[PDB]
């Protein structure tokens, strides 16, 4: 898909809090459109966002972005009166900056990498219970150069679920045997996971690639996350490894038990799966 | 900026281990003056720290350090007959290296970074009614041309409390917008917990900055730690943010609930918070 | 000293049985399980045939992290790669050396510290052959690796290392000066925070920097959960001298509970000053 451009687009979409099947809550960019995770929010450095959001439940709920440069004035927290009351609409908004030498001679960090926004106000004034219920949502934000992928896969360990859904129903993501899938993975709630990918690695850093012989970060296949961490990756779909279908879990032993399961479904260039007997789960 | 100077001096303190009010343990720089979380010792690569302890408890007590250099008599175990009777006094020694190649000719890692002490003998034998009711303090080793900070404050999640504090009383931290805020961040006791700043974010490195365009180590606002764990960062307060009261708080959903929760409160030059009541 | 470029095929026979007291694991000859299991050490390029047999009375199995193996060798059940009661089975590792891809993007290496299991006893996540012991360690060096004079595996299994009772280390030994690796994997329901006294180590790939512009962070204390696996070659006793050198997770109640050991520095001429248990 090529590589990001630097950035610099003031953006602006809408975002609405809807009521979900089941007494869930999530965020869609029309109303009806809700889903959970939240819908993936991408921006490259420099970029600036403005989130028209409106609020269609009988509860206040706020929206709150990590790693994101935000006056307070769109903290999304009650502590800075920046929630959204039953029916209420306000506009957030959210910059990204780029890397640079400051004038004592030290580097700012940019405002690249994987990220996440959730509720701040609905059960409590943490967003405890509207983060369970799966007000939660992806935010990439890129630097220039950085390489693009194929497709792109949230998933959030939240509490014991993966995206709020039933043990054991995944989610399954597809793929073709070279593709450059890219994964965002998120948590949220009380406990620590560990996640965990059969057959695939990538190296602990921002972009979850090496950038060379002289990059010291680890190649893992499992990290340990905790509520609220974030951090993606990209690799090659069975790289080394071949079509199947791939496990991916919470390797904490009573999770995957308990069904915190999904499958990554890597497929040979004719779409079929080798020893995929859907019966396995 | 104005940086970290070479090391290589012999230091001395004194530190004394203490009640205070309310089964309140705690080591102090003088008797009486006590504190939660314990004073904070600062040294550069290489010099050496003689400390000149005093426990003042009716039960044995022991001082013991992260990362630093220190001879196995000083352990401040009992395991090593390093502990000190009530009222006993002792000398613990830490000593401190620079970075610098080996015999072999591999890279030593320099003994620069945020690092704590803690009691190893209270309770049980590694320190757990010590830690438990605020025997720790924070240290830090600072390199050659690390960057200084305006002020440092330290963070501690000990069990579920910040600081030994009741439940939701900060601590809360003051800025000016465009200071350059340091972070000394420890946890301890029984619960992994999620470090998390509202506005701000560090390199998950040894500093919590960048040391340019190819230093990959991650971006991050919220830490994942657990009982011993020891990270520090600088940030600018404000920076690309703005001035007002920005919270930080364990992400764990009922810790911060419960409240393991403070304020960063951050002054327009005038002194003032656009949106708080002070 | 230095580790070469990877590129044999080894074969090796891998055996699952029951040992004493009734707990589980992985040896190299029959009668001869350990646990954690054998020590498999691979270069970047090497490609491992695991003849594995189970010699238990329950379909076993054996899944590996990190390596490159085909779905054929997934080691689940869920694919259909466990072995039954009786049965034999080969387990293909392949290893990589890093390097520029078509895509002009860099392929990461086989290089690590790693572990094997087993998926498919007590439930289809292995949680009952973990439990008993059914794990053991991996490295892939990459080429030029620096080698050690001692490796020594500490595995944080639920509240046991190494699946010991309570209190009981393991207590490894060594000389000042030594260089000593340390396998540090960890299994089952918690997680943990491995520390070591008077020693330090970079957290990033060995444990040890490249040099000066290598931007890695220097710990002593690691919070690791189910299935983390990390290593690191500390020099023994340096700058701190020989002696009795606690190691023990830092969560309070599992040091007090017996999750403690130690790293024993003699001096060159045996003696540990000092020390008496
Ligand atoms: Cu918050
Ligand atoms: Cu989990
Ligand atoms: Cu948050
Ligand atoms: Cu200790
Ligand atoms: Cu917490
Ligand atoms: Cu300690
Ligand atoms: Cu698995
Ligand atoms: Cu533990
Ligand atoms: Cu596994
Ligand atoms: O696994």
């Amino acid at each position: 898909a090529g590589a990001a451009p630097a950035g610099g687009e003031v953006r602006r979409v809408t975002l609405y809090a809807e009521r979900l099947a089941g007494g869930q809550l999530g965020y869609g960019l029309e109303k009806g459109k809700a889903s959970i995770p939240g819908p993936l929010i991408e921006l490259n450095e420099g970029d600036t966002l403005h989130v028209e959001f409106e609020n269609t439940l009988d509860v206040p709920v706020s929206l709150h972005v990590h790693g994101l440069d935000y006056e307070i004035s769109s903290d999304g927290t009650k502590q800075n009166k920046s929630h959204v009351e039953p029916g209420g609409t306000r506009t957030y908004t959210w910059r990204t900056h780029e890397p640079g030498r400051r004038a004592d001679g030290t580097w700012r960090a940019g405002s690249a990498g994987y990220w996440h926004y959730h509720d701040h106000v609905v059960g409590t004034e943490h967003g405890t219970g509207g983060i369970r219920n799966g007000l939660y949502g992806p935010v990439i934000v890129r630097r220039k150069g950085d390489v693009l992928p194929d497709a792109t896969h949230t998933i959030v360990f939240n509490d014991m679920t993966i995206n709020n859904r039933p043990a054991h129903t995944g989610p399954n993501f597809e793929a073709t045997v070279g593709d450059r899938v890219e994964i965002v993975m998120i948590t949220h709630g009380e406990y620590y996971h560990t996640f965990h990918m059969h057959g695939h690695r990538w190296a602990d850093n921002r972009t979850g690639m090496l950038t060379g012989p002289d990059d010291p970060s680890q190649v893992i296949d499992n990290k340990i996350c905790g509520p609220a961490d974030s951090f993606g990756f990209q690799i090659i779909a069975g790289e080394g490894v071949g079509a199947g279908a791939w496990m991916y879990h919470c390797h904490v032993q009573s999770h995957s038990d308990m069904g915190m399961v999904g499958l990554f479904l890597v497929k040979k260039p004719d779409g079929t799966i080798p020893g995929y007997d859907p019966q396995e789960h």
